[PDB]
């Protein structure tokens, strides 16, 4: 769906796990992760959060009920928007919490706006991302912090797996796809300055496996929400993924002086 690829009701996000010894549930894993980019976003209280990329919303519900803050979560999805403020009514937060559509490269927002911004696995959707991360720092006021979690590549692919790669990146709608110091490069570029960086591959990669399996158990009841080739393309994108031992993840601090 090329600007549309890997958004919609399927939207899934990965999972942290600490060894092979750590047998989580995968919504654990889930929330694991969610409580990882929280503790790298110093937010507190009434603070406004800006999510860009909310997915089904799940994490935004997540950060404003642990820390207290507002948030206006945004996405080109109507689907993702429609289903992340039901959410929101549905866990009493409607009025802290709601969504609404944005390009994240031009911010429906005023200068200096949020006290904070959230991109959990959504800047790889951006075909040009130095210019979503500059409307980023645009909104944050000065002091304002931004935590990232997303894919990184960490080195080339043995030619074996380099179509594969290609059918994760055309199916998951990873428009950009770099290695760290790219990344780093990029937000300091945007004039934002780099607080913390973490390689957490080895936490995330087994979530990859574990998720496909996880709708594959659930192909039955998945078919109305997506298609058979809905279906396929959501389970492929995560099994490939998992072969690729390149596609790495990494969590990122900012903040704007
Ligand atoms: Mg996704």
């Amino acid at each position: 769906s090329d600007p549309f690829a890997g958004l919609g009701a399927g939207n899934i996000h990965l999972g942290y796990f600490d060894g092979p010894d750590d047998a989580a549930t995968l919504a654990e894993a889930a929330d694991r992760l969610t409580d990882q980019l929280i503790a790298r976003l110093p937010v507190v209280r009434d603070h406004r959060v800006l999510d860009v990329g909310c997915g089904v919303g799940k994490p935004a519900l997540r950060l404003a009920g642990d820390l207290g803050v507002r948030v206006v979560g945004v996405s080109i999805s109507e689907a993702q928007i429609g289903i992340a403020n039901e959410a929101a009514r549905a866990a009493g937060l409607a009025d802290r919490v709601s969504f609404r559509y944005a390009d994240a490269m031009r911010l429906p927002f005023p200068d200096a706006s949020f006290d904070g911004v959230w991109a959990m696995e959504s800047l790889h959707h951006m075909p040009d991302r130095l210019q979503a991360l500059r409307e980023i720092a645009r909104v944050l006021r000065h002091g304002g912090v931004l935590s990232i979690a997303d894919f990184v590549q960490l080195g080339p692919v043995r030619e074996q797996d380099e179509e594969a790669l290609r059918a994760f990146r055309s199916g998951g709608g990873v428009h950009t796809l770099t290695g760290i110091a790219e990344y780093e490069a990029e937000i300091a570029d945007a004039g934002l300055t780099l607080t913390s960086s973490s390689d957490i591959s080895a936490n995330v990669r087994p979530s990859m496996v574990r998720t496909a399996e996880a709708i594959r158990g659930a192909a039955d009841a998945f078919l109305p929400l997506m298609g058979e080739e809905g279906l396929r393309r959501l389970i492929d994108n995560f099994e490939r993924a998992a072969t690729v031992p390149q596609i790495g993840y990494a969590l990122f601090a900012a903040r704007r002086s």
